[PDB]
């Protein structure tokens, strides 16, 4: 499923991101937008061998069991194609593990060099929330 902007924010709201950890809806928007133009599907591997997953790319050397990440950890207790559904739950539960992680959403690259320091209101505006 490719989300519209102000869908995505209303569903990554329902599910409880907005102020999660302290950041903010536009955040989360943000971070899903330059991670994977709001598609659930997106897949992307790594250099290490290890495989991002889903709208937020979350990282199988880590966080999900994809049976093909040797030596690695599955944190949220999923497979990784779970992170592939129409419907975000299961990303947006592991997410909040993530940004739990130490870093914050400074544990997407993406979020750091993308969205850190921007107004991010701007993914936001205009949506009925
Ligand atoms: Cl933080
Ligand atoms: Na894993």
């Amino acid at each position: 499923k490719v989300f519209g902007r102000c869908e995505l924010a209303a569903a990554m709201k329902r599910h409880g991101l907005d102020n999660y950890r302290g950041y903010s809806l536009g955040n989360w928007v943000c971070a899903a937008k330059f991670e994977s133009n709001f598609n659930t599907q997106a897949t992307n591997r790594n250099t290490d061998g290890s495989t991002d997953y889903g709208i937020l790319q979350i990282n199988s050397r880590w966080w999900c069991n994809d049976g093909r990440t040797p030596g690695s950890r599955n944190l949220c207790n999923i497979p990784c194609s779970a992170l592939l559904s129409s419907d975000i739950t299961a990303s947006v539960n592991c997410a909040k593990k993530i940004v739990s992680d130490g870093n914050g959403m400074n544990a997407w690259v993406a979020w750091r060099n993308r969205c850190k320091g921007t107004d991010v209101q701007a993914w936001i505006r205009g949506c009925r929330l």
